[PDB]
C-alpha cells in the first residue's frame, strides 16, 4: 500500500485543464469560430498541430492521455503512428510552402490541395483500431481537425487556389458528408470504450469520460460550428471525481438512472449535503470499521425533488422523523467484565447524520475525501475521511488516512452524489424525470462519493438564476439544462458531444412540451441592436405543429419563430428572423423576460431533443457553408 | 368528524345560496355547485383551524385535478396475549392518482417490519404472518397466536370510479383500553373482512355522487409542520404518523364526472353558460396552494404566491361536433387581489402556437372578490375547430414579492347575447 | 447449545412454554406472476424414551452443500421408530447407527 498523498486519485498532481497539450489548438479554434480568416486559418492550424513540422506535440498528447486513462501503447503502435505523422507532414509542408509564394500557380495549388486531402483521408483509419481506441480517440480527433479545417478554407478561397464552381460545390458536399461521418465514428469509439469500462467499473468509465471532456468532445462541438461565423465556442461539461469501491454499471443503467442521480436538480445550486455515517468495533478481534450508508444532496429547499441515494435510516425503532425534532445520532456503548483480566475495552456503535451546508460564497471550491481499505480474513474493512472546503466533516476513527485533494483550477464543486451498491439498477427508468417524480433510489449502503466540478463560465447562472447579457460581448450560448422552468415528462439525455452536460428529451403526450429561459440586461446594453436566435434540436419523429420560439415579457408576448419539423435523425439548427430588444419590450429594469421553446403534445413512443441556444448579433453572423446542399 | 358533518350540512343548505347571491347582479351565468361530501369513519382526532387549512384539507384532496386510480391500506392484526381479545389496526392509507407523477404519499405508516426489507430485491413486500405455538403440560388444547401485517391493494373499477362503499369500525373495551375492528369494502370488491367477529355494515352512498378521493388523518402526531411546503405540485404530499385509525371518503357531484374522465372541458352548442372551477386545470405553476373557499360553491381556490418566473394556470378546452364557431362569447374571471400587481392579470388563448390575447386587467388592492369581464370574441378568431386537441385558456400574472399572494376562484364562459349586467358594482 | 427461539424474551412464561415460531413472508413483483412465500421456522423437537426405556438404534445424518464459499447444512434425525426430523432441504441418505449387543444410553 501507499501512505503518500493523492491528487484526484492519482499519485502525482495532474495537469490543469487549461495547461494540457491541446489548449492552444482549442483557443485558436474558438478565435476562428468567432471570426474566420480566409485562406490563412489552415496554416495556423497546421502550425499549432505540427509545430516546426514536428510530431512532438502529438507525442506529448499521447503521453498525457496514457497517463490519464492508465492505458499505455506498445512501441510498434507508436512507430506506426509516427510514420503516419511524418507521411502527413511531408505533404502538408509541400502545400503550405507552395501557398506562401506571392504569385504562385493556382492549378499547382489545386493539385497539392487534392494530394493533401487524399493523404489525410487515406491515413485516417490507422487511428480507428478498436483494440487501442481508448487511447487513439484523442489523436484521431486532432487529425480530423486538420482535415475539416483544410476543406473549409478551400471553400472560401475558390479561384485563388485554382478551383472552379463545380470544385467548390463538390467540396461543400464532401464537407457536409464528413462533418457527420467523423462525428459518428468518434462517438462510436467513445461509446464502445465507455460502455466497456463501465461494465468493468464505474470509476474507470468516469475517468475515461473526464479525459474525453478535455481532449475529445470540445473539438467535436467545434466541428459543428465551423459552417457558421460569429458563434461562441464554449464547453460546460463537468469533471467527476469518484472515491469508493468499484461498482459495475451497464450502459442502459448509466443513461437511465445513474447520470440522473449524479445531476439531480440540473438548474439548481447545491445548498446542503447530508451523509449517513456508521462506526462500529463490537467484535474484539475485528478492527474498527466505518461505513457510508447514504448521501442526500439538497438543492432547492422548497422543492423536495432529490432524496437519499443510499440509506437514511439510523435505527429500527421507526423513530426517525417524529416528535418535532428529527433524530441525529445514536451511540451505544457496551461494557464487559473478565475475572482473569483487568483492562476493560468499551465497545462503541455510532450511527449519525453528518450535515454540511454550502459556504458563505455559495459554492465549495475543493474537497479532501479519501477512503482506506483493510483486509481481515478475506473480508474488506473501510475507513473514510470527508472534508468539504474548510469544514472538516468526518475525521477517521480507524487511524490516520492520507489526504486526497480534489480540485481543478478553474472549476468549482456543483454537485455531490453517490451510486447505489448491492442493488439492481434496472428499475424506475421511465419514472426518473427532470421534475415531479422523486429523484431517489433505495440501497442499504453506497460506499462511494461522487463530486462534480463545473467550469467557472457557469458560476453566474447558479448564483443569479438568470442569463445576464452585456453590450461588449458578441455571442452568447445557453445550455438547455440552464432553464427557469420545464414541462412534465422531460428527461435528461447525455449528449456529451454538444460540449454541454446534456440535453432535454421531451416525451410528454399531453398539454404541450415547453422550456423557458430567463434573460436579464446589464446597464449600458443597446436595445436597438439587431439580434438572431439559433436553436439546436434533434427531431426523429415528424411534428405537424413544428417548433416555436416565443418571447414573453409581462404579457407582451411576441412570436419570434415557427419552424417546420420534419423527421431527421441528425442534429438541426433553426435560425430565427432578425429582431431588436425594443420590439420585445425589454429594458434594463425588466426582471420577468423569458425565451420559450415550445411544441405540441406527442404520441406514444415519440420524443424530441433540445440541446442549446445561440444568441448573436446580425452583423457578426453569416452562414458560409450551406447545409442544405448535401 | 363533527366539523366534517357540519361542513357537509353547510354544503347543502348554506353555501350554494351564498354563491347564488354573488351571481344575482348578472343575468345568464350558470349556478352550479361542485362541493364534496366527506364521510369520516374512525376515532376522534382534534384538529385546529390553522391545521385544517394548512395540512388536513390538502391531505384530503391530494391531486386536485386527477382521478383516483389505486388505494392501499396498511392492515395489522394480532392476538398474541391470550387474555386480550383479538384486535385490528389501520396503520396508514396511500391514495395513488397519477401513476407517473409521484406526488401523494402515505398518510400514516407504510412499514410492515423492522428488517428494513420493504421495497428491495425487485419485488416489494406484501404480507408478513408470524404464527406462535405453545405447549402446556397440565392442559391439552393449543391456541396458535397469529400476527399479520399486510398491505391491502384496491385498484379503481372498470368504470374508473367507485360509486359507494361499506366501511365500518367496531369498538371494544378491556380494562380501560379500547380495541378496534375494521371492515372495508369499496364497490363490489371486499377489501377487508373483520377477523374479530361480524361488524354491522355502514353504507356510504349519496344518490347523484361518486367516490373521488380516499384519505385519512394522522393520529398521535403534531399537525403544525410542513404548512408552507405542502403545495399543489412538486413537494411530496405526505405526513408520517404511526397510525391513523380513520378513513375519509369524498363524494363529488356527477356534474364533475366528465372532467375526471376526459381531463378536458368539453363544450356543447346547446348549452348557454359554462362554469369552470379553478382546481380543474391542466397544469399549474409552482408555489401554488389550495385555499378552502367553500362560499364559492367549489372545493376551493388557487392561491398564487410564487416570487419568481410567473404565476400561471392553464385549462384545456375541447369542442363537440355541431358547435358553432361564429358565435360571440365572453369570459368572466373571479379573483381576489389583496396586494397591488403593476402588471395586472392576463387572460390568453393558446392553440398550437396561435396565441391570442383575450384580456389584460389592472389589478388594484382589494380584499373583496372581483369579477373581470373580457371583450367579446369568437372561436374562429382563436383558430379552434372540432379537431383541436391542444386548445388552452391561460390566466397569468408576473412574479410576486415576499408575503404576497392572490386568489383565483372560477371562470364563467357565456354567450354575448345571453349575458347582461343589471346591477352596477362600481356604484357603491 | 442454545435453547432460545426468539428475541422477545418470551420463552418459558405464562404457564405454557414456547414450542414453535413460524414466520411466513410474501412478496409482490409487477413484472412476474409466481409468488414464492419464504418460511422461517424455529422449533423445539421433543423425543421421550420408548416404552422399553431405551432406544436400540438411530438414523441421524447430515448433508453438506457449497454455495459461494459458504457451507449449508441439512439434517435428518430419527430415534428408534419415532421420526423426529425429516429434512426439508431434500432427501438425505440414511446413516444407520447401531451395534449388535448395545443400546442407546446418552445423546
Amino acid at each position: 500500500e501507499t501512505d503518500y498523498p493523492l491528487y484526484n486519485n492519482y499519485t502525482e498532481p495532474t495537469i490543469a485543464p487549461a495547461l494540457i497539450a491541446v489548449a492552444p489548438i482549442a483557443q485558436y479554434l474558438a478565435t476562428a469560430i468567432g471570426k474566420w480568416a480566409a485562406k490563412a486559418a489552415f496554416s495556423k492550424v497546421l502550425s499549432l498541430i505540427f509545430p516546426g513540422s514536428q510530431p512532438a506535440t502529438m507525442e506529448k498528447v499521447r503521453t498525457e492521455v496514457e497517463t490519464l486513462i492508465n492505458q499505455k501503447l506498445s512501441q510498434d503502435r507508436v512507430n506506426i503512428l509516427n510514420a503516419e505523422y511524418r507521411g502527413i507532414i511531408e505533404v502538408s509542408d509541400v502545400f503550405d510552402a507552395y501557398i506562401k509564394q506571392p504569385g504562385f500557380t493556382p492549378a499547382t495549388a489545386k493539385g497539392y490541395f487534392l494530394n493533401l486531402s487524399g493523404a489525410i483521408i487515406q491515413r485516417l483509419p490507422q487511428f480507428e483500431v478498436q483494440t487501442y481506441e481508448g487511447v487513439s480517440i484523442a489523436l484521431f480527433t486532432q487529425m480530423c481537425t486538420l482535415h475539416l479545417t483544410l476543406l473549409k478554407d478551400g471553400i472560401l478561397a475558390g479561384s485563388a487556389w485554382g478551383f472552379t464552381q463545380a470544385d467548390v460545390d463538390s467540396f461543400i458536399k464532401l464537407f457536409n458528408q464528413k462533418v457527420l461521418d467523423y462525428r459518428t465514428r468518434l462517438m462510436r469509439m467513445y461509446t464502445e470504450e465507455f460502455g466497456r469500462l463501465c461494465k468493468v467499473s464505474l470509476k474507470d468509465g468516469l475517468t475515461f469520460r473526464n479525459m474525453c471532456n478535455l481532449y475529445v468532445f470540445p473539438f467535436a462541438e467545434a466541428w459543428s460550428l465551423m459552417r457558421y461565423e460569429g458563434l461562441k465556442l464554449q464547453s460546460s461539461l463537468s469533471l467527476w471525481d469518484y472515491v469508493g469501491v468499484s461498482i459495475p454499471v451497464n450502459y442502459n443503467e448509466w443513461g437511465g438512472l445513474v447520470y440522473k442521480l449524479l445531476m439531480g436538480e440540473v438548474n439548481q445550486r447545491l445548498t446542503t449535503v447530508k451523509f449517513n455515517y456508521s462506526f462500529t468495533n463490537e467484535p474484539a478481534d475485528i478492527p474498527a470499521r466505518e461505513n457510508i450508508r447514504g448521501v442526500h444532496p439538497i438543492y432547492d429547499p422548497s422543492s423536495g425533488l432529490t432524496g437519499w441515494i443510499g440509506n437514511g435510516r439510523t435505527n429500527n425503532f421507526n423513530f426517525a422523523d417524529n416528535n418535532g425534532n428529527e433524530i441525529m445520532e445514536v451511540r451505544t456503548q457496551t461494557f464487559y467484565q473478565n475475572p482473569n483480566n483487568e483492562p476493560i475495552a468499551p465497545r462503541d456503535i455510532i450511527n449519525q447524520i453528518l450535515t454540511a451546508p454550502a459556504p458563505a460564497d455559495l459554492f465549495f471550491k475543493n474537497a479532501d475525501i479519501n477512503v482506506k481499505f483493510t483486509q481481515w480474513f478475506q473480508s474488506t474493512l473501510y475507513g473514510w475521511n470527508i472534508k468539504l472546503g474548510t469544514q472538516t466533516v468526518l475525521s477517521s476513527r480507524t487511524g490516520t488516512i492520507p489526504p486526497n485533494y480534489l480540485a481543478y483550477d478553474g472549476y468549482y464543486i456543483r454537485a455531490i452524489s453517490a451510486c447505489p451498491r448491492g442493488v439492481s439498477l434496472a428499475y424506475n427508468h421511465d419514472l426518473t424525470t427532470l421534475t415531479y417524480n422523486r429523484i431517489e433510489y433505495d440501497s442499504p449502503t453506497t460506499e462511494n462519493i461522487i463530486v462534480g466540478f463545473a467550469p467557472d463560465n457557469t458560476k453566474d447562472f447558479y448564483s443569479k438564476k438568470s442569463h445576464y447579457l452585456s453590450e461588449t460581448n458578441d455571442s452568447y450560448v445557453i445550455p438547455a439544462l440552464q432553464f427557469a422552468e420545464v414541462s412534465d415528462r422531460s428527461f435528461l439525455e447525455d449528449t456529451p458531444d454538444q460540449a454541454t452536460d446534456g440535453s432535454i428529451k421531451f416525451a410528454r403526450t399531453f398539454i404541450s412540451n415547453e422550456a423557458k429561459y430567463s434573460i436579464r440586461l446589464n446597464t449600458g446594453f443597446n436595445t436597438a441592436t439587431r439580434y438572431k436566435l439559433i436553436i439546436r434540436v434533434r427531431v426523429p419523429y415528424r411534428l405537424p405543429a413544428g417548433i416555436r420560439v416565443q418571447s414573453q415579457n409581462s404579457g407582451n408576448n411576441r412570436m419570434l419563430g415557427s419552424f417546420t419539423a420534419n423527421a431527421n435523425p441528425e442534429w438541426v439548427d433553426f435560425v430565427t428572423d432578425a429582431f431588436t430588444f425594443n420590439d420585445l419590450g425589454i429594458t434594463t429594469s425588466s426582471t420577468n423576460a423569458l425565451f420559450s421553446i415550445s411544441s405540441d403534445s406527442l404520441n406514444s413512443g415519440e420524443e424530441w431533443y433540445l440541446s442549446q441556444l445561440f444568441l448573436v448579433k446580425e452583423s457578426a453572423f453569416t452562414t458560409q457553408i450551406n447545409p442544405l446542399l448535401k
